[PDB]
């Protein structure tokens, strides 16, 4: 299924790569030729023709293809440079988290996981359903998108609905949901 073969596109392009004899570029884009033969090495039924439309069809736009290149656009646990273009428009996001982060978020604000970016949502209900991978409490906060161009953070369109940025600085936090 589509479901099935987009969940392990995911783990090798964010997560694991090297375990399928993949090397990803510094943007963390892989040959999609050989990522097809490494799915393959799971679902042998597998096409590239399959993998473009899982691109093109995906709710989310988690994946992004330049030529022959594939990459994920956010999620990565190891090192990428990631150009996305500039979200200018919106002026509030949301970040879902727990509430036994919100004493540590009020002092220093925001910050990414070693992750390089935090992440953010245009949508609440996204930002609810992403905090909720961190335990039951989840909380959100409203993000004064505004005031963190202003500070000089880029907000990058990373995916439909995600947004990436180096930080959040605590006094653009403008509310908890
Ligand atoms: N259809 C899918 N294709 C690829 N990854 C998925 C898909 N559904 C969930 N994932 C990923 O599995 C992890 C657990 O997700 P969840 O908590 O929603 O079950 C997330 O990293 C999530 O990424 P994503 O944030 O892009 O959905
Ligand atoms: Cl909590
Ligand atoms: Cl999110
Ligand atoms: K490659
Ligand atoms: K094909
Ligand atoms: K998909
Ligand atoms: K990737
Ligand atoms: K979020
Ligand atoms: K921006």
């Amino acid at each position: 299924s589509r479901f099935k073969v987009s969940k392990l596109m995911a783990y090798i392009l964010r997560h694991s790569p090297w375990e399928f004899g993949l090397e990803p570029d510094e943007e963390g884009f892989v040959s999609i030729e050989e990522l097809v033969n490494a799915v393959r090495k799971v679902y042998p039924w597998v096409t590239e023709e399959y993998i473009r439309e899982i691109v093109e069809r995906d709710e989310k736009g988690r994946y992004e293809i330049r030529g022959n290149k594939i990459r994920a656009r956010y999620g990565h646990s190891y090192p990428v440079i990631l150009r996305h273009e500039e979200d200018k428009e919106s002026k509030v996001l949301y970040h879902g988290t727990v509430r036994r982060n919100l004493k540590g978020i009020m002092r220093e604000g925001i910050k990414p996981m070693k992750r390089q970016y935090v992440h953010l949502s245009i949508n609440y209900e996204d930002a609810y359903n992403t905090g909720m991978r961190h335990g039951e409490d989840v909380v959100v906060l409203i993000i004064d998108a505004e005031c963190l161009r202003n500070k000089g953070y880029k907000i990058l369109k990373a995916g439909k609905k995600v947004r990436i940025v180096k930080h959040v600085p605590v006094d653009c936090i403008s509310g908890i949901l």
